[PDB]
């Protein structure tokens, strides 16, 4: 019929006007603590938790904790991380292997920052260093998980 | 026609990636200081109020006060307040008739969490106590309105 | 066909649900730190930085710093501004011309609010004063572009 036709146009027009009104209500979300990277989206709580505790937070906003699989994701983690001047946890960790650290998944790193001579395993007084830091000029480093780092979630 | 097909399916893929969209930006916008309870959304300004300040402020921003009408949406309030650290003000009083607190349409309250032996209406130098405040623990106690508190709006 | 004059109401049905959903989205993301005007938005980020620093995080966030063009546009500013009790840099610069301030596009202003004997170039330590602030009041003043003052961006 002619007046279905008319309804399809109309949807056509409401659509068209949700996608511009959801394009710019996304750049406004992000800023400033913020950043998306593909489908992946990074936010930062502001605040600081241990490894555990960040876990838990992520997990229960509906996401779960960074897993920068390229350079593209770990520069915005790294924006990030410099914005709030404070390094962040990551979502890797080799608890269950030593040496060896992997995503929640269980599959290992299909991507790597290091810094000079780190991983290292050495936290002092926190003991064991099985998580992993991220500083503002974006390089990694193992990090007792009992330490209070920078939160950000990846939704 | 079969070229209105073709639109309506076209519209069908574009409404589907809409709400992909959405629901995710809608866990990156609640992340960390909002939390969804039914059609209701709870967020926190982070800053402190007296009462009529928040009342003003969350009204002015399109909404209202907290009036947690369940254990789940009180809940939920509970962990923006824990969050905080910072107890907050809730849209009830009993400024009207003393003792009977009711929300601001006027009706009584339909859930209660009252902590040991509140309300006292005992605020010492504030004098009466005829708002609300909720603990991180999720407990009642009425207050000052004249006082300082979290600032918690509902959507 | 009939069924797809049921698939195209079921669209409709959908279109609705996001249409109610987003709106409530756009006053829980704006609350606190945003205000809508016409199909602006300004958001703060909460931090200060120097004006060319300020120009280049809007720029990165996907929009620009602040041409309020009216009253209803400069008088939203002026709740933000007043909320974080930080006076806030606006868009506008007299950097080509002396005397004659401009948008970033290349126009003359189409609207000023001027405090008491503004503009002046007198920063003192500072130097001259190319760049605009707008106080809790929504008042302007220019200043030297090198200050910290509160980033506002305009999407
Ligand atoms: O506090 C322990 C940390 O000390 C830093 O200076 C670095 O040496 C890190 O490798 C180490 O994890
Ligand atoms: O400051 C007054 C408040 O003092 C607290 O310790 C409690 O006793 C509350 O019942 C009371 O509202
Ligand atoms: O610090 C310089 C500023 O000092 C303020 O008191 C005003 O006089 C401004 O006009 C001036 O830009
Ligand atoms: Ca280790
Ligand atoms: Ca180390
Ligand atoms: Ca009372
Ligand atoms: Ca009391
Ligand atoms: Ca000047
Ligand atoms: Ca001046």
């Amino acid at each position: 019929i002619t007046a279905l036709r008319q309804q399809v146009e109309t949807l056509q027009g409401q659509v068209q006007r949700l996608q511009k009104a959801f394009s710019q209500y996304k750049k406004v979300e992000l800023f400033p603590n913020g950043r998306g990277v593909g489908e992946k989206i990074f936010k930062t709580g502001g605040f600081e938790k241990t490894f555990q505790d960040a876990q838990q937070v992520c997990t229960q906003a509906g996401g779960q904790m960074a897993s920068p699989r390229s350079e593209t994701e770990n520069e915005a983690l790294s924006q990030l991380v410099t914005a709030q001047n404070k390094a962040a946890f990551l979502s890797m960790t080799d608890i269950k292997t030593e040496g060896q650290f992997t995503y929640p998944t269980g599959e290992p790193l299909v991507y790597a920052n290091w810094a000079p001579g780190e991983p290292n395993n050495n936290g002092g007084s926190s003991g064991a260093e099985n998580c992993v830091e991220i500083f503002p000029n974006g390089k990694w480093n193992d990090k007792a998980c009992g330490e209070l780092r920078l939160v950000i979630c990846e939704f």
